[PDB]
């Protein structure tokens, strides 16, 4: 029962990688210790590959039926609905990887004949046939971190065909299924700020409150055959088309529960018999299947009153305690719960009796203080990667700009403000491109944001309250100036200076980046403006975020 099977081919890169930061005239500004930022590549993909591989055995006992049963009840309300060709063709990325038959993503996006009557063709070939395992590529992913290696890891997806045609069959069944199943333990329907509300309100509800996050080893390999069709049998109680039934019925047998894997050369690596991380129900299976395994285990450990917050294969559970000793024992139980099931973990839980001790989505709940010094909790996370990512992203164009993609999500905290506010605005004053549109990414979908639209999208996000905050907690503040020390990352006196100089260049302007200079970098003056809320902020329209997981799922917008 092993997650893959090997031929020894190697996993290759489509293009030249670069490990090594690469240095401009820009990067010394943001950090002098550039030996400790590395991008992963195809070249570590053999350790990834030895790190996933393994077998896996599954003992599913009552609570794990029953949970299921409950889930299938409340799936069986979900009325889902088949989209269109072009519906489908216009959710998928302007630079989502080319298929192999001769057309590419703008192809697709642009409705070409081309592209239209072969995804025809691809539905067609889902519904006549049901048992052919569909080809899939595999590539390792150039992502950016800070020293202590990480090896690459690897996303497997089907062409570009088959990729729409997953949208077609269930698209609108991944980004509605899951609320109506987990309720209000389902992560992604929440905002950063309701996330914190969710927890904070959670933590408040127990009378002696622990909680703790649970890391699963690799999930996506510990998912078995069962745990793929488990998924589906939840898929299968929607209110579906005939159609859609077969398709969704097809697309499980043929890509969901494996199938081979080709690297970009064309040579076969392999063969996988685990969760395909570049599938649309990549994020909504692996939600589900955590939520099933991880209500079952808490069962088997006895926890009372537990509240659960799920996230792909990242969980959360805030519950009683019975005493730290007693508690410990519960999350072996837990664990071990966990192991019988196929989620064994990689560290072992911890129990947390501090709120803002639980990191969770790589992130953890904190306070601070409003202009008028009221306390307010905001989601903020460990910076060193978002600021390691930052310097990569001062030096090189990236398919999606995670600077922005922080800004916007940790809008409140320290981090982003002091530094990656100052830091990009002034790249982008510099260089004339303030309304040129860029790509980030929310929940694993792809958006195009202009970012003189940014302060309009942080007050509807987060309130106004984000570009007031101050006196951040001891813990924050030291561990924010040991990223700082660690990276090399020039202090406060200096972003100040430069956030000044940013903020008078974008109130000359006028307009959006006015706007901009008023309100992101208020806290970089001595005389502060009382900022009010932004007419055009009412007119965004920000349907789409904030709805459901996407990760590896090849969406946009
Ligand atoms: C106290 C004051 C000087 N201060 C402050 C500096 C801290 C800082 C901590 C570690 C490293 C660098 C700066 S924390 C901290 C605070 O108010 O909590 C501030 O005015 C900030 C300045 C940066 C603003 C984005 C948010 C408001």
């Amino acid at each position: 029962h092993m997650s893959y099977t090997w031929t020894g081919a190697l996993i290759t890169p489509c293009a030249a990688e670069e490990s090594k930061l690469p240095i401009n005239a820009l990067s010394n500004s943001l950090l002098r210790h550039h030996n400790m930022v590395y991008a992963t590549t195809s070249r570590s993909a053999g350790l990834r590959q030895k790190k996933v591989t393994f077998d896996r055995l599954q003992v599913l006992d009552d609570h794990y039926r029953d949970v299921l049963k409950e889930m299938k009840a409340k799936a069986s309300t979900v009325k889902a609905k088949l989209l269109s060709v072009e519906e489908a063709c216009k959710l998928t990325p302007p630079h989502s990887a080319k298929s192999k038959f001769g057309y590419g993503a703008k192809d697709v996006r642009n409705l070409s004949s081309k592209a239209v009557n072969h995804i025809h063709s691809v539905w067609k070939d889902l519904l006549e046939d049901t048992v052919t395992p569909i080809d899939t590529t595999i590539m390792a992913k150039n992502e950016v971190f800070c020293v202590q290696r990480k090896p690459a890891r690897l996303i497997v997806f089907p062409d570009l065909g088959v990729r729409v045609c997953e949208k077609m069959a269930l698209y609108d069944v991944v980004s509605t299924l899951p609320q109506v199943v987990m309720g209000s333990s389902y992560g992604f329907q929440y905002s950063p700020g309701q996330r914190v509300e969710f927890l904070v309100n959670t933590w408040k509800s127990k009378k002696n409150p622990m909680g703790f996050s649970y890391d699963t080893r690799c999930f996506d390999s510990t998912v078995t055959e069962n745990d793929i069709r488990v998924e589906e049998s939840i898929y299968q109680c929607c209110d579906l088309a005939p159609e859609a039934r077969q398709a969704i019925k097809s697309l499980t047998e043929r890509l969901y529960i494996g199938g081979p894997l080709t690297n970009s050369k064309g040579q076969n690596c392999g063969y996988r018999r685990c969760r395909a991380s570049g599938v649309l129900t990549t994020s909504c299976g692996n939600t589900l299947t955590c939520y099933l395994k991880a209500s079952a285990a808490c069962r088997a450990a006895k926890l009372q009153d537990c509240t659960m917050l799920v996230n792909g294969d990242d969980l959360v559970v805030i519950c009683e305690s019975a005493g730290t000793q007693e508690d410990a024992a519960s999350l072996r139980v837990f664990t071990e719960a966990m192991t019988r099931y196929s989620a064994p973990p990689g560290d072992p839980p911890q129990p947390e009796y501090d709120l803002e001790l639980i990191t969770s989505c790589s992130s953890n709940v904190s306070v601070a203080h409003d202009a008028s010094g009221k306390r307010v909790y905001y989601l903020t996370r460990d910076p060193t990667t978002p600021l390691a990512r930052a310097a990569w992203e001062t030096a090189r164009h990236t398919p999606v700009n995670s600077w922005l993609g922080n800004i916007i999500m940790y809008a409140p905290t320290l981090w982003a403000r002091m530094i990656l506010m100052t830091h990009f605005f002034s790249i982008l004053l510099a260089q004339e491109q303030l309304e040129k549109a860029l790509d980030c990414q929310i929940y694993g979908a792809c958006y195009s944001i202009e970012p003189l639209d940014l302060p309009q999208i942080i007050e509807r996000l987060h309130g106004l309250s984000a570009f007031s905050l101050h006196s951040y907690s001891p813990g924050e503040i030291n561990r924010v100036a040991s990223c700082l020390r660690k990276l090399g990352v020039p202090p406060l006196r200096v972003w100040r200076h430069r956030a000044r100089s940013v903020r008078a260049r974008l109130l000359s302007q006028g307009g959006r980046a006015a706007t901009c200079g008023k309100y992101l970098f208020n806290w970089a003056v001595k005389t502060k403006l009382k900022l009010t809320p932004i007419p055009a902020a009412s007119r965004l329209d920000l349907s789409g975020w904030f709805v459901a997981g996407y990760s590896g799922g090849d969406i946009y917008h």
